[PDB]
């Protein structure tokens, strides 16, 4: 009996009944203790003696034994205890070896990480994926991971080790073909990794989430090829209320916070600092196996960001046998800025980027039904490479309403690069254009329409302050076709502008182009006393349907017409009034209109 | 002593002091074990022997005993253990019997559901409410439920059983007259039920919430009369970050995700697929006892939905002695689509529906001060029955700003049905109208104003692409009165339209109607050389205050006026210019304006 | 052995192995029990006998001993047990004494509050701060608090005691110089306090959050000087999904829900009732030590509020050696109302307030790049003191897009008070002005521009119903300079208004002022048959660049011009048509335009 009690079965001989309640189960202490489980229950030598964790102990095999055992009972939650750091010092074996895996996750087995998990220097200059939910080296032959949650106040620390080679991959949690899996509360820090968390695999998975996590300093070297903190690769999944921070120079050029790569995915309520990019919103044809060829219902909302490159990047692409499509996207309520940097010192600053594929192709995309609304964007005045939208690949539609954009360009694409085919670009008059870059725009077009063609598009320019440095508010080169479009420039703050809208190929003459913009025009009247015609001296107004005065008349003896039409020879003409006769000659600011 | 130790009081004789700290309490093992409690502590036969759960064991009485006992000590949290399925196989007794209750919840007693709870086939074809917080068969004589939280990674499974009769009710959690109650984390699945969760009772309750829950496949038969997944019937309560999915055909016709039925309630950040409806936002007079006759401060924001009928349904109604009012509503940031379906195959597709009462009355409602802003809506091109708003009952105000609506109709109501009285309908120019339904609109009016009357309303139509199939952009039948309103049609993409705005009762002539829209007009001049008048051949322009040219002048020898007014006989008239004399006859596209 | 077993070391002699697994650690019961810790482990007399909590027991020393001990082991989570109320009855000692501290928090030591914590009457009429994370009386010499989380279903009750003197301070949780600290789930109630929670100290701290907490009735007396429920004084921190309620009259005059006082801070998804104010968004120079002199990336989104004063208050100020700046702010998606009250009975109602500093100075502020978008605001018709913006101090920019404001004023500042210098105030046409206050505006200007100067501003007024009671839609006194601005009044619902826009100093004549608004003008023609001029009888139109008819022509024999320009003497002039000759005299409603 003494022997039984001191034995490992002792607690199984000590009776217990909850709160002395006579209606409660007559149990043994061991039954109640068996209701919970921790790493300490597996962190022992072959004789069953507990092993203290530390920098010289590899905890991997013990944590794997705990997970495997709990898995065998239909699941539960293993605690990783507070007040200790648990080092990992070797790779795992079996199915996860193909993924450079350390720990293998299993279905229904949750991890409550309250202490710290820290990679030992065995992993320096090596690939690794700390937690892996695949059960096979080939993800295509992998089983699923279901009902696996990682949560707590603890920490995953990547030991500060740099990558050994750019081709290597490193990850924190790869859930795999993951259904109802989540990470909540955890801080991931101090590394050089590719991703912190990945959700799903090529569309297989569902209901995976990352909530209230922190990601701190996860890129640190020039070796690191690329980094996206959370890659969402299964539908009905997302990231909310997270914090992302980088301090490395390299992060400003390579790091993105989130990738939304399947339908019905979201990125909300998060704060980003020190990253190149905010989010990719993409349908890769190569990733279309699990959930189809369409990324739709994509939501980026209510985030706060300081970045160095582009906030949201839109794209879709193709393989030999699959074509990716991106549609039904909303980007709203975000407040974003380009951090303090030299012009051209990081990838081109943008709120929205329509990005060419990984091979640089701009003629594979199928991006449409995007709404960008109620966001703020700001870039410091020196950052020439800042745009509301860098439209660098084919676009089948994007709508901008009620944003506030305060940067160098509104619409931009580099000339002599790609020549995008643009459809259904809508820029509503309710987009407010800020003045931070006023006086910086010598030689530049606010809306620089460097495309192959534009159709079914609306650009309603409204200034809110003067910028007389700019070459034009909007310019179309002669190589850009323009049809079935509406282009207007409001006259406010434009009286002293030489050029307002510029159509280098006279594209505003098109049958279904509807335009209006201010221009200065010289007119000369006949000498007749009374009602008298005034005609423009130049003949380039054959496209104008009406025009009206934007200038006061300093004269007593006559007045020019208030309104004008045109004539077949391209003159404007209207009827004014000579109180006394005489040939008149005036220079007037007019609002030129065509079909509006 | 051996006997004491092996007895149920044994743990109460084994001393313990935390971490051997001499300043800590000298306790017994049983005291520490008594800090927590699980179902295992009550899941026992009359001799105190533990009973294993399973499909042949009814766990109800044991779980009730646990709840009752914990309640007696001022509360706590009972764990429903992971790795087991706990079947429920009988109804409860007492107060919850009137609600077909299984388990009775009690104040301060939380349930941490980590395992699975599953209904046994005793419940097939029967009503049931799994967890009930009422303590009396008559909710009016019920006490309150306070401080009751249900949370964890577990599951409530409704066993797949169909309803027996349409008149039956089924629910997961009925909190009752519920104050500071919540459900977090739980998956509700595999049923045919009326609701999964209900919060409050006829306005009694407060601070009830449903967060990070999943609701999967909860309608499965033609017997089911109706389904709303969460019914919010107490103020200061809401639903956030939930997932809702249905696969049944019947769900596309009967199921709604959320009902917000009292003031200061919200539905946010959620994803919906396979449902008929997104949310009801309603003040039922019959439900006004607990929190007054007004539903105000109602918020539907940042949701993602694929539905088959209507996204938000607005309503209010009356009883013999109470009148319901709905006001101060915001609908923002939502991205919604009608899923792939045949036209007319499910209830009429809509972003907003102003719905008649349960008896079909359209003259009881008092709905006003609604803001719909920054949402996206899409319906596939074949779905004739798709509208931004189906305005089917009296409306005292609704404001639309900066949305993107891509469907068949903008404003719709069926002719020869209800004749709503409309006030303060505001459709701002910043609403972008998509082109998916271009070419599908033969015989149809984009804004089909099938009302009794319209007052104090604004409709600013702006197209962003051509649709020459439509009969008109906006049409008022002669039975619709129109007064103190502004109606405009921007000219862009309208040059080839026969009809733009149509006023079948010539209602645009009204003293306080402010309109503008394009029209083609034939004019004929006098023969006089010089300044010469042009007059319209038709006499239907007595209401026009000015008009201006939207056409170029192909002539050298003359020009028509740029601008026109009218004359008492209903002609337009303006002054053009004959370089050489002669009677002129032209057909010109004009922008007709009245008081704008 | 019997003796050992009954001793405090007994559990350390009883063997245990998890679930009888031969691969598990051979432990003792005490090891498993040592995995968790509660207040009961420290709530004991000097002989180690447990003490029951209650109104006559001071639990403070015991809870401090628990925290100190857990801190010594590298942290963990102490449970404050459910089913008991734990009273605090004395002040703490050491570093927190300077802060009137009760309990001292320590790094990595979390509190899981499931029971109730309640202040005893020792604290009546006294200052107190219940939980304090500073370790020194002087916050400047304090160490940090890291990784401290307070969570659970429990309650902190302040005992209902009033303040003794207005100069006293009271707080719930002062995290101090706080990094990765949070409060989740807790209800704070029944007090008269200054704050419930404060985060950070003068910019020192990071990643502090308050989530899913309730704050109920925390002001109760006329003695209380001021109250803000959560004060956020460190960056990368915020408040989400909280509930705030007050019932006291005094709260309607003194209480604010949140203060956002450092960069990258947020307030989201919360509900407020009974408060004076929603949120301060402020950069105090005096608080600039820890995180710099700029508050930027400030976010107030998706809140629901009933308040009595101002929803968001913007400000910045200076000290002898530091200047505060506020920029890059977003206010979106909020639905707010002024609760039922008499006019002038609480501080002036406002959605946005640009507030002078604590000394009343209006010439210290540097507030710019603010976006206010997609919000709703409502005040009952009797509340004269209600404005979309009360602009009472210097403003360097604020942008309003796509809001719905239904109150007395749109833009307001009291005349004969402060004279703000205003730059970059942008009021887009997409702001919808409600009609609740129609007919209440005798003697009042909808936009009452009571400033020193206005520059680089846009005000686009659009009515949606008639209000003929108002004196004007917009008025500039002669003391307000106006330059490089755009001011328009849409004609809809304005035909019967005497005054639309009023420029008491004729400021619309300015070279870079762009305006348009309706006016009635009397004209007289020459007698000539045919094309004939009409001239205004008054000479105050020297600033007008064009005008056009907003009136029908009731005549057959002639028509006035459709469009007009001006003449140097300030007449308008245009060319109409006399079918028969004769001098004509008409009164016409025109749209007057200047440079637009
Ligand atoms: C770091 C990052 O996320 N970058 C984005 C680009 O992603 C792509 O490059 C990545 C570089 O790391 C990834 O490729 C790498 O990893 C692949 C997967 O690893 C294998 O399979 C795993 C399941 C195993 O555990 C591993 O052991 C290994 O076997 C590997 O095949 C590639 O060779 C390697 O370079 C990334 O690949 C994806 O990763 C996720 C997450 O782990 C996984 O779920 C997917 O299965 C996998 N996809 C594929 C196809 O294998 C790869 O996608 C990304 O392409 C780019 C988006 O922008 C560009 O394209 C847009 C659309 O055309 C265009 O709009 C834009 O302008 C372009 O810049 O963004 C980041 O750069
Ligand atoms: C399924 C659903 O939610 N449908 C919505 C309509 O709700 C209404 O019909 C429901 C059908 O199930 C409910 O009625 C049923 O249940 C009633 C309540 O059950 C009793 O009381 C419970 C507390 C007990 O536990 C039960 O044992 C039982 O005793 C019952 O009285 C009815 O006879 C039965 O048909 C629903 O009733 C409400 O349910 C909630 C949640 O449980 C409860 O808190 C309320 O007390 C209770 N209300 C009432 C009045 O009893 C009943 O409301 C809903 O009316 C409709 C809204 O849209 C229509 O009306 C709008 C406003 O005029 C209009 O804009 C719109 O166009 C219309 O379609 O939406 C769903 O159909
Ligand atoms: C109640 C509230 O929050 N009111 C807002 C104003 O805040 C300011 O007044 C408060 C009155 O309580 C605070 O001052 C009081 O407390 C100070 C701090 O206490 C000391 O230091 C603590 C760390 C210790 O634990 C204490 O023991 C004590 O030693 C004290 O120095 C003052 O004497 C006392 O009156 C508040 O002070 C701040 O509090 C936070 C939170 O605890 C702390 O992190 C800060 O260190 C501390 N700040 C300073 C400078 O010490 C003090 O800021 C607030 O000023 C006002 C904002 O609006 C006005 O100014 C705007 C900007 O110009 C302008 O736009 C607007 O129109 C103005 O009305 O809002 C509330 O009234
Ligand atoms: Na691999
Ligand atoms: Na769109
Ligand atoms: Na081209
Ligand atoms: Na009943
Ligand atoms: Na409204
Ligand atoms: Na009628
Ligand atoms: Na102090
Ligand atoms: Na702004
Ligand atoms: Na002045």
């Amino acid at each position: 009996f003494r022997a039984i009690i001191e034995s490992p079965e002792g607690a199984g001989h000590v009776g217990y009944q909850y709160r002395r309640n006579t209606g409660s189960t007559m149990r043994m202490v061991s039954d109640v203790l068996d209701e919970r489980v921790s790493l300490w229950d597996f962190h022992c030598d072959p004789s069953g003696n507990v092993i203290q964790p530390g920098p010289n102990v590899d905890s991997r095999q013990y944590l794997q034994a705990a997970i495997d055992y709990v898995s065998s009972n239909g699941g539960g939650t293993i605690t990783i205890p507070a007040g200790y750091t648990w080092y990992l010092g070797s790779y795992g074996v079996g199915g996860i070896a193909g993924h450079s895996g350390i720990i293998q996750l299993r279905s229904n087995v949750n991890l409550n990480i309250e202490g710290r998990i820290h990679l030992s220097p065995f992993f320096d200059l090596k690939p690794f994926q700390v937690f892996v939910g695949f059960d096979n080296g080939d993800p295509a032959s992998s089983g699923n991971l279901e009902n696996c949650h990682i949560y707590g106040h603890g920490v995953v620390d990547f030991g500060g080790y740099e990558f050994g080679a750019s081709s290597q991959l490193r990850n924190g949690v790869a859930f795999g073909r993951s259904y109802n899996c989540s990470v909540t509360g955890i801080t991931f820090q101090n590394g050089d990794v590719t991703w912190a968390i990945t959700l799903g695999w090529n569309g297989y998975g569902s209901n995976c989430y990352v909530r209230k996590c922190r990601f701190i300093n996860l890129v640190n070297s020039s070796v690191n090829a690329a980094h996206s903190t959370v890659y969402v690769n299964c539908p009905y999944s997302g990231v909310e209320s997270c914090y992302f921070s980088m301090s490395s120079s390299f992060a400003r050029n390579i790091a993105c916070s989130v990738a939304l790569h399947q339908h019905d995915t979201f990125y909300r309520g998060s704060t980003v600092n020190g990253y190149c990019r905010g989010a990719y919103v993409v349908m890769h044809a190569a990733e279309a196996a699990g959930a189809g060829s369409y990324a739709y219902n994509m939501q980026v909302e209510n985030n706060i960001a300081v970045i160095y490159g582009q906030f949201v990047i839109l794209g879709s692409d193709v393989t030999a046998t699959v074509s990716g499509h991106l549609n039904d996207v909303i980007v709203s309520g975000n407040i974003v800025s380009i951090g303090e940097r030299a012009a051209f010192s990081a990838p081109f600053g943008a709120f929205i980027d329509i990005g060419p594929d990984n091979s640089g192709a701009s003629n594979v995309q199928d991006i449409q039904r995007v709404l960008v609304t109620g966001n703020s964007f700001y870039a410091p005045a020196n950052i020439t490479d800042s745009a509301a939208i860098t439209l660098r690949a084919n676009l089948n539609g994007c709508t901008f309403i009620a944003n506030n954009f305060d940067c160098r360009y509104m619409v931009y694409n580099a000339p002599g690069t790609t020549s995008p085919v643009v459809q259904n670009l809508v820029w509503d008059k309710s987009n407010v254009i800020g003045g931070t870059h006023a006086n910086q725009r010598a030689g530049q077009n606010l809306f620089d329409m460097q495309f192959a063609s534009v159709v079914n598009s609306t650009i309603e320019v409204q200034l809110s302050c003067e910028d007389l440095s700019m070459f034009s508010c909007i310019l179309f080169p002669a190589s850009c076709q323009l049809s079935y479009s509406k282009i207007t420039v409001d006259s406010a703050w434009t009286k002293s502008m030489s050029n307002t809208a510029v159509f280098e190929g006279n594209q505003q003459a098109g049958a279904n182009v509807y335009v209006s913009y201010p221009a200065t025009v010289n007119l000369t009247s006949y000498n007749t006393q009374g009602a008298v015609p005034f005609f423009s001296t130049d003949t380039n107004y054959a496209w104008v349907t009406s025009a009206y005065s934007l200038s006061i008349n300093e004269n007593l003896d006559f007045s020019p017409p208030a309104t004008y039409t045109n004539k077949a020879n391209g003159q404007l003409v209207g009827v004014g009034y000579n109180e006394i006769g005489g040939v008149r000659s005036v220079s007037v600011r007019l609002m030129l209109q065509r079909q509006v």
